[PDB]
């Protein structure tokens, strides 16, 4: 039952004036794309707020990599759902090393002890098993979010990313053709994609959607993962291969921009991007 | 379960070349406005029919009004959801006046009888109780869609208007500003909408959703409408003025453009539209 929302005063929409001329603001399949102008927060957080949205925010932090969390969780907490309710679940072989960040009101930390493997592909990889973890999320949160740790917040990141399932523009290639997305090639492969086909080339280390897609979308992606290894081949871009051939055959309900996972470093600041909300940590 | 889609060859989205320059295509809520050159049908088709969806479309044709039902019907039948299963609802004072259409494949028609109001306000208003009937359709489609008879269909509509809950812009106010809407705007009127707000004027002649999202706004509206009665009150424009406030409270997750419900003596063929897909008859 979806509550009434109360009188707000806002800029009226206007029909023959767009928010954005520059960019392809829907899908061919008419899912939103994310970008800065297209959407108002206020209303937008009036919605969710009046579910109690509770959103799960999944982050891997194995061997060294645990030195990233500090500042992934301190800046998600400057960015992140600000005044929804958040849960992090922090999937460590190091609890002991996890720092103590000071939560808002609201949000809460778990602290999941997994197994390292010793390969960084492996460690990727095995993230699809271990989101799919399955009765837990669902009994505690609304929507999942699944990151990576070597990250940070540098602005907004709000209730207009959720969805029933979402993908995320990789940052290299938001502006290539097709044939040029290093999609798995190897017909051999569970995570195949022909040269003629593909929507976009959706980046591995930022997805979501509600807790039951989230749960088909990592087990479909391990299971494919699986048969791969039996057949004796590693897709070449592990898990955002997988993650790239089940978005082509199901359709994320939105897509995030750039905005949402950029590399200054390595791409600067385009004028395509109003704002760089998640970015890559050197 | 949404089910994969097979592999498909078709042109490559673009994410630096929008469809559309010259209008809005998503709403402040992220909610896709269906104008033509936004949706790929071929992929939307795909969709919908691997889940056997099932439209039903209701339409009201008292008194004299059963003379525009061989029209509306043959047309329909040329053009709204071709290839999907239809149920087309007819309610009628007049069962006997109710024109023999033949049908395509998995479309059917069922005349529901109806008591006929004196006045053309009542029997316009009380569709909204009588759409509210409600276990019928649950059990029978998927989706509703609520239509004006006085129309004719001229080219594709089709599921792509497919979505929760959806409402059409009422093509002679797309490019007003608020103020000009006309909204009920005597506060002693459930319907009342204040001069600073509204996102959009929307048409009472065509709107849907879901089953359950349509019986929610049906009732609403016509509760609304009972306490007007009660204290004395008809809103300016009955119930599109009911239907106004709720989608107004209660964001739809399509819009419609007004491609979708058009008047061509009245307003001729403007540039921004593509396509006159449902018209008004003389
Ligand atoms: O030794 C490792 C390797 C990987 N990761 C997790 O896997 C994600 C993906 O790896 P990485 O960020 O190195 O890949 P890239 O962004 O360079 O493609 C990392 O963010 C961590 O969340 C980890 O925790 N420890
Ligand atoms: O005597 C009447 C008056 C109204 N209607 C139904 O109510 C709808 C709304 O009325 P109308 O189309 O006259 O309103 P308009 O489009 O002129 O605003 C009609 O399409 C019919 O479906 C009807 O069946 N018989
Ligand atoms: O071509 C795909 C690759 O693109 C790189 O820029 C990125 O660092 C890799 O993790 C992988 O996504
Ligand atoms: O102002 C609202 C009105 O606009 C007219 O053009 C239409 O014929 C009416 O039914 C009503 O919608
Ligand atoms: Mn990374
Ligand atoms: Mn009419």
């Amino acid at each position: 039952f979806m509550v009434s929302l109360p009188r707000m005063v806002y800029p009226q929409p206007k029909v023959l004036t767009p928010c954005r001329k520059d960019v392809l603001v829907v899908t061919p399949w008419l899912a939103p794309i994310v970008w800065e102008g297209t959407f108002n927060i206020d209303i937008l957080n009036e919605q969710f707020r009046l579910q109690n949205t509770t959103i799960g925010l999944t982050v891997f932090a194995i061997k060294k990599y645990v030195a990233f969390l500090k500042l992934f969780l301190e800046t998600a907490e400057k960015h992140f759902m600000v005044g929804h309710r958040v849960h992090y679940y922090v999937f460590t072989d190091q609890p002991a090393a996890v720092p103590r960040v000071t939560l808002g009101t609201g949000r809460q930390l778990s602290v999941l002890e997994v197994r390292a493997y010793k390969r960084w592909q492996d460690v990727s990889m095995r993230r699809m098993e271990m989101i799919s973890c399955e009765r837990r999320f669902l009994s505690e949160v609304d929507y999942l979010v699944c990151v990576d740790v070597d990250m940070e917040f540098r602005d907004h990141v709000g209730v207009e990313i959720l969805t029933p399932l979402f993908g995320t523009l990789h940052p290299s290639f938001y502006g290539s053709s097709r044939e040029a997305f290093t999609y798995e090639r190897r017909p051999q492969s569970q995570a195949y994609i022909p040269k003629d086909e593909g929507d976009f080339y959706y980046m591995g280390g930022f997805f979501g959607g509600s807790v039951q897609e989230v749960q088909r979308l990592t087990r479909a992606c391990h299971q494919a993962m699986m048969v791969d290894q039996a057949n004796g081949i590693e897709a070449v871009w592990h898990d955002e291969s997988h993650l790239n051939k089940y978005l082509l055959r199901h359709k994320p309900t939105k897509v995030l921009s750039p905005e949402y996972l950029w590399d200054q470093q390595l791409l600067g600041w385009p004028a395509v991007l109003r704002k760089l909300r998640f970015t890559a940590v050197p």
